[PDB]
């Protein structure tokens, strides 16, 4: 049957979930989804029920998402609680260290400091900093509170054993568990920092709005980012010590219900939920408050499908969660390289062993999946597309090392010379040759430029049809692609048009204009490509498109390029960054010109000389370029992306 089985945690929640059951009969067809409700003692009953496929769905604090996801329960998130408005949703919030204006101290510097807390057990103000300060505590790390009490010098813990250990209690004498305590809650431990008892202050992003009305007072303050820098309060989204869910329907990970338990609460919302006034309603109860969803919920959002717990809570969380629940600390150590096949596998595992492991290798199917494992650690690098390098940032990795190849190469418009009539101005019906879809030389760029003329992204109704691999099968812009049955018009190896190559193939072959790279016409003309296509082609039968409206001849592509491209370029976490530069050009001042591939093109691009510093250009939007940036902004309106979508869903 159509059955989400919720699981509740006490006899008020069975009792709401009872009466959630019986209206929703009144609402929804026969064919519709119902709700069956489990009575368990305990989030953790509830968790151990939904893996026991004897439950489908509980809502769990961020705590609970992360104990629901370990073996072996294997849960996910699959529906958020918001708060609040649409535009501004308020699904998570962060957590913070709030600190004074030219206190003249980093994250790395909090040892002997002045420490103010929400209250001990508390997440945004014990669970995350003490989480993340884990292993910087002094050994013996058991019991936790002598610890904290032996790294701050003194501190206001509300609710810590200020008997056994006074110096948690400085601050606030007593530790006051209660409002009673001047130092308590969110506003407490705020007014600790204000009020000058403390240095850092341990509260969420909203706290210091909820209590400074004038900016000019908020600029007396700044936040600590992990990075070791600081940071204006408002710029929380960039330096905070991790993001927070606030309530989470999850499910089992396989044959889960997500889809179900989504079209219940979506129904559940539109007949039941804020404001909807019925006798029934789904955010409060006569039994109590916050049964089974937060009374101060507005509403639900779908998780989007990519999302697994480790994203969900993201990076900075499951570090400071993963250190209080196993309490493990250790003695740069190896990069863990991620490959995207068995030919990128064996030219990765060869690395390893030539380099004394400094090099590990951990491989995954797309590119996609490699980069969600250097956001959450299974990984740590691996080199991009331009297009690829702004999805790793949109998703919170950063460039580090760029590969050079001589400001670097140069994305062209290729004809075939005889169609002498085609120019870049009217394109218009005619047959496009693209690398892939969100890649720099065959769409970024191209389709950027293109979207100013036309004021749109559909650009299957502009080009007649295409090969442009990475586009939903039954396009316009599939039909000239070359794959075989699953492989057709996919954007790996096992399409014979996928890539500069392949594009260049498909303009031979079948299209009207190829979006290129300068390098690629030459590199496969002149026999140099023995490939039965490329063999007997000749240079000069091609053009490029120039942007005037002219054409010019392959080799002049210096005054006939669309635009610049930003250079491909390896990618970590802010956290590796300074480990990433130093083993890999200690790699490549070793194996660099003294990246050549069994296969081709594996790793790093074949014509790559050197990876080049970035300097002040670490962030996406500052190594890519304004110009670039705004394309995408306008393209992503019809980009497809399943993890983008996860990481937007996450930072709008
Ligand atoms: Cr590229």
């Amino acid at each position: 049957d159509k059955t989400v089985r919720w699981c509740a945690v006490s006899e008020h929640e069975a009792t709401k979930c009872q009466s959630f059951r019986d209206h929703m009969k009144s609402v929804i067809p026969s064919d519709g989804p119902s709700v069956a409700c489990v009575k368990k003692a305990s989030y953790l009953d509830c968790i151990r029920a939904i893996a026991a496929n004897e439950a489908d769905a509980v809502t769990l604090d961020a705590g609970l998402v992360y104990d629901a996801y370990l073996a072996p329960n294997n849960l996910k998130p699959v529906v958020a609680e918001f708060y609040g408005s649409k535009e501004d949703p308020q699904t998570f919030y962060y957590a913070v260290a709030v600190v004074k204006k030219d206190s003249g101290f980093q994250m790395n510097q909090l040892r002997g400091k002045k420490s103010c807390h929400t209250g001990l057990g508390r997440s945004a103000g014990w669970n995350i900093p003490i989480g993340l300060l884990y292993c910087d505590l002094p050994e013996p790390r058991k019991p936790l509170e002598k610890a904290v009490a032996n790294f701050f010098s003194g501190s206001c813990a509300p609710c810590a054993d200020g008997t056994d250990f006074p110096q948690l209690c400085q601050l606030c004498p007593g530790c006051g568990c209660s409002t009673l305590n001047q130092y308590f809650g969110y506003s407490g431990a705020f007014k600790c920092l204000k009020d000058g008892a403390g240095d850092v202050a341990f509260v969420k992003h909203s706290t210091i709005f909820e209590n400074l009305a004038n900016k000019a007072d908020r600029d007396q303050y700044e936040l600590l980012c992990l990075d070791n820098t600081r940071k204006p309060v408002d710029e929380y989204k960039d330096c905070h010590l991790a993001q927070v869910p606030s309530h989470t329907v999850v499910a089992r990970s396989i044959g889960g219900k997500e889809d179900l338990i989504w079209e219940l609460l979506n129904q559940a919302q539109e007949h039941f939920g804020k404001d909807k006034s019925k006798e029934f309603q789904l955010f409060s109860s006569p039994h109590g408050k916050d049964l089974l969803f937060k009374d101060s919920a507005h509403g639900f959002l779908k998780v989007p499908p990519r999302m697994d717990a480790k994203m969900y809570l993201g990076y900075e969380y499951v570090t400071a969660i993963r250190n209080l629940r196993e309490g493990t600390c250790p003695e740069c150590k190896p990069v863990k390289w991620c490959a995207l096949s068995h030919h990128e596998r064996l030219k990765c595992d060869e690395w390893s062993v030539n380099s004394v492991g400094k090099i590990e290798c951990v491989s995954a199917e797309t590119t996609e999946d490699c980069i969600a494992k250097i956001m959450n650690g299974e990984a740590d690098a691996m080199s991009l597309d331009g297009g690829f390098v702004y999805i790793a940032g949109k998703c919170g990795l950063v460039p580090v090392l760029a590969e050079n190849y001589n400001a670097g190469y140069f994305a062209v418009a290729v004809v075939k010379k005889s169609a002498s009539d085609l120019t870049w101005d009217n394109l218009k019906g005619k047959k496009s040759c693209h690398t892939a879809v969100g890649r720099t030389a065959g769409w970024n760029i191209p389709m950027g430029l293109l979207y100013n003329k036309i004021n749109h992204c559909r650009f299957d109704e502009f080009f007649s049809e295409g090969c442009a691999p990475g586009s939903k099968k039954d396009s316009s812009l599939c039909k000239l692609c070359m794959g075989s049955g699953l492989n057709l018009c996919e954007p790996n190896n096992k399409e014979g048009y996928y890539g500069y190559t392949g594009a260049f193939r498909c303009l031979v072959e079948k299209g009207d204009v190829a979006f290129v790279k300068h390098q690629t016409v030459p590199q496969n003309t002149g026999g140099k490509n023995p490939d039965p296509w490329a063999k007997n082609l000749n240079e000069k039968d091609y053009e490029l498109l120039c942007l005037d409206g002219t054409r010019k001849p392959v080799e002049e592509y210096a005054n006939c390029h669309l635009a610049r491209a930003p250079n491909h370029a390896v990618v970590t976490r802010k956290d590796k960054e300074a480990c990433v530069h130093k083993i890999l050009r200690q790699q490549q001042h070793l194996f660099g010109s003294n990246f050549r591939s069994e296969t081709k093109d594996l790793l790093f691009r074949d014509d790559t000389v050197c990876l080049a510093k970035l300097h002040d250009r670490n962030t996406y939007e500052k190594y890519l370029g304004e110009e670039y940036v705004k394309a995408v902004g306008n393209l992503r309106k019809c980009s497809t992306s399943s993890l983008l979508e996860a990481c937007t869903f996450r930072r709008p």
